């Protein structure tokens, strides 16, 4: 029988007001024999119906995939409300439905701290300058870095890794040529969470 | 079902000729009719007679769960031979299959770098001690902490992050008492990995 799978909003999209959040409802491997897939949505049980699926796509194994895409209110998101995708086939014994919203608890406010490359490294060619990010919750987070307003290419970001007190840390790492660091050019890790006024923060390196 | 999954030995069992590395094998979505499963195991296709098959644990959603261990030599895993586990069951049409093995390349040795708390983190109870591992293949690693040569508890280490060249970092971070720290205690980041001399490296910390 189809399978479904139902996808969050990207972190970026619900805090920023310019952003459009989506929950995306993909259901795969719907036979030829039963193609018709109703969509049915609601939030917080309640039915809504402003939900855009797209047309059926058979994919190259002979069965279609079929997507429906819930645009979400910022706000409702934020406020925990819960995202139901109920799917319907003529070859399910009874409807998929999958639920999703925003990890349940009280929401938590990272620290941002940016530590220099270890004495020992500057005798490399790169150099690693570090963003620690701890005690946020939910996990929910986007990390980016940048010098003199334009965005760095050149780093890497953990997961989130749960702490022993039920917040999250990650740590990001930004590659760079020693000497652009040791002329002391400025550095800078943005983050952007729920729990950080305005939704992001910023913080500087330099030498 | 039934399932199989297939699972390596853990990094430190594997880097330490004091300690038993194993394959495990576990099987998933066994019925209460026929929980009989049996496997057989090939050491780069040569049958070994070794395993031990646990006893079953049904769980609540009335499957049985069937794990065999099959206890491998150090140097076999790390010379990159491969583990097959056969499981024959009269649910399948025929048996299952899996095979593993370590990640194929040459080994790279991590680079190691402590790097003190953030002067920010200094007017915190608790500060964050950093330990960056980096350049390191395969992902395969144990890091661990101490100070006067007992054991620290309160450290979360990253899962390792594959870099643009393919080698690998993670981050340990250990968790300590202002006071601790600004006595001057020393602190020691372990790590344990197959391309270091001894297989284990040591950094250490103080203000
Ligand atoms: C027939 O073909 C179709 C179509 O595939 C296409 O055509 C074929 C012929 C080939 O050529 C393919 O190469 C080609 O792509 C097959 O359809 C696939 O079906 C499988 C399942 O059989 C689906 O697996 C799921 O994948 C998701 C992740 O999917 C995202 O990322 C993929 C990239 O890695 C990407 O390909 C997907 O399109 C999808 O992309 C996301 O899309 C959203 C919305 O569009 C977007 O906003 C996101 O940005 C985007 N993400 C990315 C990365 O770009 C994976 O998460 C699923 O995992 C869950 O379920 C597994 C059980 O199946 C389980 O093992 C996992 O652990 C996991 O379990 C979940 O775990 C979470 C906790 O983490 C838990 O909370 C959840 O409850 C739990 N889930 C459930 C439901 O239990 C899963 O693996 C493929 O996505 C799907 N591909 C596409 C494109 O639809 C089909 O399989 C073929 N049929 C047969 C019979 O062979
Ligand atoms: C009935 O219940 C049982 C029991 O489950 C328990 O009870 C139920 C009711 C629920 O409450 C569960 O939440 C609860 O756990 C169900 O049994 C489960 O069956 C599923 C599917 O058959 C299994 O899924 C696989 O799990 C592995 C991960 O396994 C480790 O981590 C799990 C936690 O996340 C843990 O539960 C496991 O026990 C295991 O933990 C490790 O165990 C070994 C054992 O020796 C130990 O040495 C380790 O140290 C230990 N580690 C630690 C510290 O935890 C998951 O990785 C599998 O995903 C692979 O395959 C998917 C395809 O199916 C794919 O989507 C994934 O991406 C992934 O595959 C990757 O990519 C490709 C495939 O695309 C693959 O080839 C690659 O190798 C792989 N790459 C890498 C590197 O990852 C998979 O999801 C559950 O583990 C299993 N749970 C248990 C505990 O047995 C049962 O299904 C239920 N029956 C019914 C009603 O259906």
């Amino acid at each position: 029988g189809p399978s479904v799978f139902l996808f969050p909003p990207k972190p970026k999209d619900t805090l920023m007001i310019s952003r459009t959040p989506e929950v995306t409802c993909v259901v795969v491997d719907v036979s030829h024999e039963d193609p018709e897939v109703k969509f049915n949505w609601y939030v917080d049980g309640v039915e809504v119906h402003n939900a855009k699926t797209k047309p059926r796509e058979e994919q190259y194994n002979s069965t279609y995939r079929v997507v429906s895409v819930l645009t979400v209110l910022h706000q409702d998101w934020l406020n925990g409300k819960e995202y139901k995708c109920k799917v319907s086939n003529k070859a399910l014994p009874a409807p998929i439905e999958k639920t999703i919203s925003k990890a349940k608890g009280q929401p938590r406010e990272p620290q941002v701290y940016t530590l220099p490359p270890s004495r020992d490294e500057l005798t490399k060619n790169q150099v690693s300058l570090t963003c620690l990010v701890k005690g946020f919750y939910p996990s929910d987070i986007a990390v980016e870095w940048e010098s003199n307003g334009q965005p760095e290419n050149n780093y890497k970001t953990t997961p989130p890794v749960l702490d022993s007190d039920g917040s999250f840390f990650l740590y990001s790492s930004l590659y760079v040529d020693k000497s652009r660091w040791q002329q002391g050019n400025v550095f800078s890790c943005s983050v952007m969470h729920e729990a950080l006024h305005n939704h992001y923060t910023q913080k500087s390196l330099s030498l």
